[PDB]
């Protein structure tokens, strides 16, 4: 009955794709067309609430969506995807997170930072990095593994959980 919209956002190639589609459907996407912008719902039970999520997994298109549009103004919380192979991809959550306070024109905006590809050895970004960018968000970091799905449903779980925070604070 409770809906929460959510939006993925972070660099290209860092697992938005398939971290939605390992939530959603429960399995690991091996290719997944890094052009293609969409919306999933999914009927989910959190710490006992019914809820449909309805998450935006976005690819960073110029051509116009007004779904696109509809999403970042009335997303309720916002998945910051990095790798942790992915040095730059790190580099890139900044932006994100910048530009999701000017839509929200806010600065306490719910969102959870999420290092995905956790399963992999090549990593560059430590935990302790992406902590700290974290504990100076103050949003909650969360790994992720989109091929195990070790952390998925909690990066999206907790993601409620600060949208459900955010709400009750607003009223
Ligand atoms: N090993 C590993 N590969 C991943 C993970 N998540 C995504 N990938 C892969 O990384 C590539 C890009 O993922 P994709 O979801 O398209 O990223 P997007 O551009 O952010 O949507 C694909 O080849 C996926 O199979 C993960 O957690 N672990
Ligand atoms: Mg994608």
């Amino acid at each position: 009955m409770t809906e929460y919209k959510l939006v993925v956002v972070g660099a290209g190639g860092v697992g938005k794709s398939a971290l939605t589609i390992q939530l959603i459907q429960n399995h690991f996407v091996d290719e997944y067309d890094p052009t293609i912008e969409d919306s999933y719902r999914k009927q989910v039970v959190i710490d006992g609430e019914t809820c449909l999520l309805d998450i935006l997994d976005t690819a960073g298109q110029e051509e116009y969506s007004a779904m696109r549009d509809q999403y970042m103004r009335t997303g309720e919380g916002f998945l910051c995807v990095f790798a942790i192979n992915n040095t730059k991809s790190f580099e890139d959550i900044h932006h994100y997170r910048e530009q999701i306070k000017r839509v929200k024109d806010s600065e306490d905006v719910p969102m959870v930072l999420v290092g995905n590809k956790c399963d992999l050895p090549s990593r560059t970004v430590d935990t302790k990095q992406a902590q700290d960018l974290a504990r100076s968000y103050g949003i909650p970091f969360i790994e992720t593994s989109a091929k195990t799905r070790q952390g998925v449903d909690d990066a999206f779980y907790t993601l409620v959980r600060e949208i459900r925070k955010h709400k009750e604070k607003m009223s």
